């Protein structure tokens, strides 16, 4: 093509400084090396995890950075000894990498490669160690080994799951982060069986995919926990059969639980990252067999704590991590599912943007009141 | 019989108050109400959860008491409605029940029946909640439903074992707690599959199970870890491989035990009850599957805590409450292997005393160098 094995200048959101405007500039974005593919990245849609390294808050955030880890594009060019796709091919890039080879990967109990860990985590490529971005010939970080705020990146070739290419892209460019992370809560982390009561605590994007994983899982009573009561309407689509708003209970949320379900939850799910709330996400399961699934991500320096009685009494505590997903192998298989009108992607989405309102669908977030926020890049 | 029906006047070594010595005292032991089993107490080992009551660092604690709930008996009677046993039959009291028909023994998820836990917890029986021991017409509250440290005690029938009459009942009273804590922990629990790494934190007669558990399971490394090195060499025998003691270490032992095992151990077991410990317990587990078990008691008050990064990137942490094993239809399935030669008992017996030894004994479990205590309660 006109820009295969050549520089390509194009519109990016630059986080400069934390907290503050991110302005849309115009990026250098090297060649792909070997192992890399460079994406031409259509739609991207906001998590909250890139408004948390936005914020300052992340220990791990540098600066000057490329933020966006959810998004859907096409392969415009492919690194010495990519294989799996090629130019023109449909993809979604995954912050979660997939070698097949590794310890991890080579087993069935994780989706937790390590391969190009170090590297993604440090901003930079494996191959060189050294960004593919730069403004004035200087280095402008990665995020998540995605950064989707770009028109065009550059991502190892591990993670770069290949997609139908009758699948719409500004619709399944969502199945890179949260929509996967709450059916895989359910379906591959805790497993959940039919008739199974569960309680989702946080009734957001990843609240209401893990209310969907349970409600295609034969879960019996969904019961859903958020601070706000204008969040339950929305649920119920979702499959939330239930609703507690703590604000409205002097005793703790795991004791007005405990009273409704007779002893307790089978799985609770916490998806908003506080540990006070993991806490109670633990108690409020049932004694012998209840299992809690920390979802959310909390604030480094922050732990979650419980009297060891509560596990030797028969509660589990585990996590999850892109739902227990395998990026490359599970991420198509969504896609298929999708379009067999057998999972929902269309019903998280609320808005609908240009990269040009980055500001204005980061504001949106903040405030908390929407869902996802897909933007367009090339408009 | 010369005492069906009738008020038993037998020796009990009773705990007037806290830390003071325990008395041999003359009892009166009445007989079985409905759903009760009177037992002749042939033999009792001592357990760190009798030494614990007796301190009175118990918050449950109730004082004067009949301490012990390891032993192994025969049947003298049986009150209205009972048929599961009879006079004659050799059989082990447990401390966990086993109605068979509760929502905890209708489930396959747990061995935690609840049915006479509102009065085993309170020292008495379900049918009148009363005691059925005195002196001089005062009562003397029963313990863990089981007070073995009496020649004749008053179980319900729900917590009655009924084993092969051929079982050395010297040395079947430890399949009363102990043994099958450490086992199950590993069998039931965890289900530790061949290959797998083991770390065991504490090599006491618990630590030992574990280890003689996961020998059985088939476990490839099994990592002993003990602040007294001189409990190094005698665990050899019972499995464990290999051998850390944190005060060699200015490093913490998570770190230390990872550096050994290429990113940390598949299961981990806490059988100290050391809140410290049980963090360092998950922590030394392997990323995206590593599950440790609190195996071990903690004092009241004391939490658990640890970073929710841990759970998130695939560590289970999980307890065990007596080896997650069904009392009434498992324990006789233990004497089977221990008569098939599949287990080991013996090995777990250091000492055999009388009852009139009993201060002798837990001066022994003070100090903490001996494993299991026997006391021949009828000399
Ligand atoms: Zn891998
Ligand atoms: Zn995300
Ligand atoms: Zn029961
Ligand atoms: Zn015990």
């Amino acid at each position: 093509s006109a820009t295969q094995g050549q520089v390509i200048t194009c519109k990016a959101a630059v986080a400069w400084e934390p907290n503050k405007p991110l302005v849309i500039e115009d990026v250098q974005v090297a060649p792909p090396q070997a192992g890399e593919v460079r994406v031409k990245v259509l739609y991207t849609a906001l998590c909250h995890t890139d408004a948390y390294t936005w914020s300052g808050k992340d220990p791990e955030g540098l600066f000057p950075c490329v933020l966006g880890h959810e998004a859907a594009g096409i392969v415009e060019s492919v690194g010495e000894g990519v294989t799996e796709v090629q130019p023109g091919d449909h993809v979604i890039p995954c912050y979660q990498a997939e070698c097949r080879e590794c310890k991890f990967c080579k087993s069935g109990k994780t989706n937790l490669c390590g391969k190009v860990r170090a590297a993604t985590g440090v901003g930079v490529m494996m191959n060189d160690r050294k960004s593919r971005f730069s403004i004035n010939g200087k280095p402008i970080y990665h995020f998540m080994g995605t950064s989707t705020f770009s028109q065009y990146t550059v991502v190892h070739d591990v993670s770069v799951a290949k997609i139908d290419p009758v699948a719409p892209l500004e619709k399944v460019c969502l199945l890179g982060c949260g929509v996967p992370t709450g059916l895989g809560a359910v379906w591959n982390t805790a497993k959940v069986e039919p008739g199974s009561i569960v309680a989702v605590f946080g009734l957001g994007t990843v609240g209401l995919a893990v209310a969907e994983g349970a409600k295609a899982a034969g879960a019996s009573r969904i019961i859903g926990i958020d601070i706000d009561s204008k969040k339950f309407d929305r649920a119920k689509n979702f499959g939330v059969t239930e609703f507690i708003n703590p604000k409205e209970h002097e005793q703790p949320i795991q004791q007005v639980i405990v009273d409704l379900t007779d002893g307790g939850v089978d799985y609770s799910f916490e998806c908003i990252g506080n540990v006070s709330v993991m806490r109670s996400a633990l108690e409020c399961c049932h004694k012998g067999w209840g299992t809690s699934v920390i979802v959310g991500v909390a604030a480094s320096g922050q732990e979650i704590s419980t009297r060891p009685f509560q596990l030797v009494t028969g509660r589990v505590w585990k996590g999850t991590a892109f739902g227990g997903f395998k990026s490359r192998s599970q991420v198509p298989s969504l896609v298929d599912k999708y379009l067999k009108k057998e999972i929902k992607v269309d019903e998280y989405i609320t808005h609908n943007m240009t990269l040009a309102d980055i500001n204005k669908a980061f504001d949106l977030m903040h405030d908390g009141d929407c869902l996802r926020v897909v933007l367009d890049m090339f408009v």
